[PDB]
């Protein structure tokens, strides 16, 4: 059926192609060397959706499936565990490059307590790392957070306090308690006086991009496009930072994807300056991450502000593939990049939307599925019950 | 996670447990012998939905996947091709056991013309068999029929006429033209003076039942339940007829499943006498031959809301846990849809008790068709068309 879902596309007028000092091939290779030492490491699958690509009128659609990332069901621990390891190594005067993760688990020293607010995956990665390394974790979640996500954190030995307040008021509470008790704040975003931890996080994320590049080279393919879903822009910034260093920013058509109720990067993209703004878990934004914004402002090709139901489409399209394509389990925020492609294909303005996005029969499109079914109830409501339908 | 879809359950008050020697084991095996000889024959998969069973609170859910029935994407050829072969052997003094497709496809001489009305699957089976055996087919389809289904018939070398009338009015036109030009009417239902062809069709359908029994006995399992979606009850009658001969009609909890606006068998079950719908489950009047079997041997009849089928499609297409994926059309999935609707229903406990569904239940389900209309299929599974709320 032909349907019209809100897709706003805006060219990045502030593009300059200046690559990053903090986020490149070398730091990502370092991070992956670290990840390669953790029990249960395995590069996550890069799935070829050949039949969907032929339906959509592109050459290839490739989906990085991060639901396979160590049983955490999301990509987030790549950064969270890396930042936590770095912090511990720093406190114990250890060199993270010359030791194994197991060496770190049995490390002796003063115990740290990590404090975080999360709407799902970030807190879980922090809680996971804290437990592995014998440290403590205190994770706060906003009002209305799903009990399953709370329990995922509790099952990792961390305290998990569900507040009566929204996301931002909970961050403030995390910061205030951490000051009071002498805890270490671990957030995936940056602000003035707080750039060190978010940098490690973004460098850690780049492991998934290094894996994808290797896998693409093995396949003998070169991407022309990448879609990156962005909350504050930590993943987008870190992942694009890596890919832009490999491919050049002129020769990679990067698209940043946000839901329209939290399109903080999209709005910043039009103005050029930082624009400050419930949202699908994962893609919340209040203020854009300033470290990530630097990379996106410089190197992102386009920004998209899309309708919420676009993500739900993506969940379904991945969950019940076309032709003989492989099946992928993708949560709301995980699927929105793929959703964009599905939404463009059924759109009346298919032809001009494709031309705008420079999609054609030669396009090799890289998509990141950032999480699996982290809320199983919401997942099945979408894919089985048809909740958040296209028309409704 | 909580939703109430209408699923009317009625015990069969007219149950007597009288099997049908006519639709039993021996006739199914005879029809299977015929299908076995057809190039590319392979029994259709019987998929174990173990993780779905554990979620729903039953021992096993087994799904007969008729989307693998040759390249037809539906079970229907099993009856249609068998009946057509029997007609040809009768007319041209041939032996069914030694019948050569290659010989009939190329032979010169007298040819039959087979006339039928379909909403999709039946006519495609008739067209397929006509092509394979060197005969002619003229297929009529009602107003609004999907162009993909029309093309599928045309691709088989048949004539396909799309009318501006409903299903029933198209059947009469088929009968009028066949009488006028001397064609052979091949319909998958019965009326007075028209039972012989439908009989073969129902016996042919039982090949899927014979296959599933073989597969279940290879698995070492015994089914406690079977859900059968019924249009006029030809598939149901033929399949249950077979199944109750194998397992006895007392030891097998059979549930006949019908959509809302076409519940002709359900209304006949409550009364006791013969009384544009999702493709394949149109009725109007029940098949008398099928009705005799269901009245006798069916444990229960279900009249369910339309969206139950759309649920089944999505549940099959995007499985739970590590279960195998199954592509199932609207009518194909409605049997599985009932199970998923019960599970999420407020009255789950009293629905399962009413259906004798428990932790020991081994539930056999038939997926009668795959994605025969791909536009519709993807609208349901991707776009969320016919949502639960």
């Amino acid at each position: 059926s032909v349907f019209s879902l809100k897709i706003d596309i805006a060219d990045n007028k502030f593009f300059n192609g200046e690559t990053s000092p903090l986020f490149s091939q070398s730091q990502a290779k370092l991070a992956r060397q670290f990840h390669q030492k953790i029990a249960g490491y395995r590069p996550t699958p890069l799935c070829a959706l050949d039949d969907l690509a032929n339906l959509f009128g592109v050459k290839k659609i490739l989906v990085k499936d991060e639901s396979k990332r160590f049983g955490l069901n999301a990509f987030k621990m790549l950064g969270g565990a890396y930042a936590i390891a770095q912090l511990l190594c720093e406190k114990y005067h250890l060199d993270i490059e010359t030791l194994s993760f197991e060496h770190l688990k049995n490390a002796i020293g003063e115990k740290m307590t990590f404090a975080t607010t999360t709407d799902g995956n970030h807190g879980r990665g922090v809680a996971w790392a804290a437990q592995q390394l014998g440290q403590n974790a205190v994770i706060y979640m906003p009002k209305g957070s799903a009990q399953e996500r709370v329990d995922a954190i509790l099952n990792l030995g961390a305290e998990c306090i569900v507040t009566d307040m929204n996301y931002d008021d909970t961050v403030r509470l995390t910061m205030q308690h951490a000051q009071q008790h002498g805890w270490e704040v671990v957030q995936d975003t940056a602000w003035e006086g707080y750039t060190k931890i978010p940098t490690w996080i973004m460098q850690g994320y780049a492991t998934l991009a290094d894996e994808a590049v290797e896998q693409m080279r093995e396949m003998g393919v070169t991407p022309t496009h990448v879609l990156l879903q962005a909350g504050v822009g930590a993943m987008a910034g870190g992942v694009l930072g890596y890919l832009v260093d490999v491919y050049s920013p002129q020769n990679l058509h990067s698209i940043i994807v946000e839901p329209d109720k939290a399109d903080c990067i999209y709005r910043s993209g039009v103005k050029g300056d930082i624009v400050n703004v419930t949202i699908m878990a994962g893609l919340a934004c209040g203020e854009p991450n300033p470290l990530g914004w630097e990379i996106l402002r410089n190197c992102a090709t386009q920004f998209i502000s899309c309708q919420d139901s676009v993500a739900a489409l993506g969940m379904r399209v991945l969950g019940n593939p076309y032709g003989n394509d492989p099946r992928i389990i993708s949560g709301e925020s995980g699927a929105v990049g793929l959703g964009v492609l599905a939404a463009v294909h059924y759109h009346p303005q298919r032809q001009s939307l494709m031309e705008k996005l420079a999609l054609n029969k030669d396009a090799v499109v890289l998509v990141i599925s950032t999480e699996g079914d982290t809320d199983v109830k919401h997942y099945r409501e979408v894919v089985w019950e048809g909740k958040h339908a296209v028309a409704p």
